[PDB]
C-alpha cells in the first residue's frame, strides 16, 4: 500500500492499512471511538490505548486534538485501520512531552476507526 496524502501540503499522510467495512465517515462533532499506537519515526512506542485496555474517544473537529488526529482520523471509513505519519507542525510542534516526545517531533500514529456516536 501507498502513502496517501490527507492534507494540501501532502506532508500529512496516512497508509491504509485495512479498509473500512462501508464509505460512512465521521461528521464533525462526533464522539469516536478508536484503537491507536503511537511511535517516534524511529520506531520506539511511546504510548497505546491498548495500554489501558479500552479504546480511546474524543470529539472530532473540537479542537481537543492534535491538527493531524483532527484531519487525519475525519478522512477514515468505519472499521478503517490506517497508520499515519504527521509532521511536528501537525503536533506538538516545538513543545516537548517530558520523558517522551522531543521537540519538534514527526509522531507515527497507528490509529483504527471502531464506531462514533
Ligand atoms: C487533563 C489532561 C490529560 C488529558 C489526557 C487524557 C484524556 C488521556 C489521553 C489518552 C492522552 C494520553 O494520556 C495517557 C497521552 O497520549 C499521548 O501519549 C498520545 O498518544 C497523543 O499524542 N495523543 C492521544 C491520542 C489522541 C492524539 C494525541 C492528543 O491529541 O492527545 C491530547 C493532547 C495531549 C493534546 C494537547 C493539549 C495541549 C495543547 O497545547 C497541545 O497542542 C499542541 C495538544 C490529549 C488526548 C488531551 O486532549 C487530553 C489530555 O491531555 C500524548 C503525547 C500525551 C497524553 O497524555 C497527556
Amino acid at each position: 500500500t501507498d502513502w496517501i496524502p490527507i492534507s494540501q501540503d501532502q506532508r500529512l499522510k496516512k497508509k491504509i492499512i485495512t479498509a473500512g467495512s462501508s464509505d460512512e465517515q465521521p461528521p464533525i462533532g462526533s464522539k469516536v471511538s478508536v484503537h491507536y499506537t503511537g511511535t517516534l519515526t524511529s520506531g520506539k512506542k511511546f504510548d497505546s490505548s491498548l495500554d489501558r485496555g479500552q479504546p480511546f474517544v474524543f470529539t472530532l473537529g473540537k479542537g481537543e486534538v492534535i491538527r493531524g488526529w483532527d484531519l487525519g482520523v475525519k478522512s477514515m471509513k468505519k472499521g478503517e485501520k490506517s497508520y499515519f505519519e504527521i509532521p511536528s507542525d501537525y503536533a506538538y510542534g516545538n513543545n516537548a512531552i517530558p520523558g517522551l516526545i522531543p521537540a519538534n517531533s514527526t509522531l507515527m500514529f497507528e490509529i483504527e476507526l471502531l464506531s462514533w456516536k
